[PDB]
């Protein structure tokens, strides 16, 4: 699960509290198991900062596309 | 599941409580063992900040628009 | 399930409770998934702030997005 | 499992609290569960900074790196 | 376990705290436990800073490693 205490997002910033499911995630079943526990105390973002509190599911790189492409 | 406490939005800020499903998610994989609880205490959004409390199902962009050049 | 406890909307602020079905996601079919509990305690919106209590269904834009500026 | 005390992100900086699950993975060992513990106290990033707190699963080579082995 | 006190990343920098798992995963090992102690005190990086605190396991040979067969 995910848990956050204090998140500050100003100056055209944006924050998302959840998981990201891309249109590539079409393979999965129902299985109840253990899930990693990720939690943050304080996050201060300034200047179009983007806060992602959760896990990301993608195939084309990651959350954003700035560096490290396909080999 | 989400659990928010205090969310403050000022200066033309906008906040949404819930999940976002896109047209690309139409007839796809909505259930892939998404077992997680996203809890948050204080969220600050000043300066046209956007607050998204929930998970998304898009693919054609991670909520916002980001495009750069790697190496 | 979408729910809220206290919402403070002031200074040309607006609040909506329920769900939003954008025309980009077909007509108002209603009842598609809803597999998460979305509840917030206190939401403060001052200064043209927008408070949306519910999930949306769209593909043209993520609720509020019309930017065409590349970085 | 993963815990962060204070994280500062400025100037188009972004931070993700979770893990990176790529589409290169499938129903075969994807349930990494809870193994090692990663706890950071102070994280400061300014001017295009990316904070990744979590593990990565897939054949993307590496989440974000500069290049390969150089001479 | 992996712990870090102070991490500073400025000017196109990134900090990754976690373990990397290649698409091939581990060739067995039903007892996945952490048997390494990595405590980071203070690391400052300005200008193309790559901070990786965790376990290396990919298949390239830079910030990662593998076995591979030579011929
Ligand atoms: O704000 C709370 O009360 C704490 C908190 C808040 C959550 C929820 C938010 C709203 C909910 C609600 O509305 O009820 S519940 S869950 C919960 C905890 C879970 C995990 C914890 C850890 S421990 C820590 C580490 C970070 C660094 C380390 C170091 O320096 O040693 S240890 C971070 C987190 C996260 C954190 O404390 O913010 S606290």
């Amino acid at each position: 699960r995910n848990s956050a205490k204090d998140i500050r997002t100003e100056e055209r910033a944006r924050v998302q509290l959840g998981n990201v499911v891309t249109a590539a995630a079409l393979h999965g079943g129902i299985r109840i198991s253990d899930q990693t526990t990720n939690s943050v105390k304080t996050v201060v973002g300034k200047g179009e900062s983007r806060v992602l509190i959760g896990n990301e599911y993608g195939g084309k790189g990651f959350w954003d596309n700035h560096h490290h492409h396909h080999h």
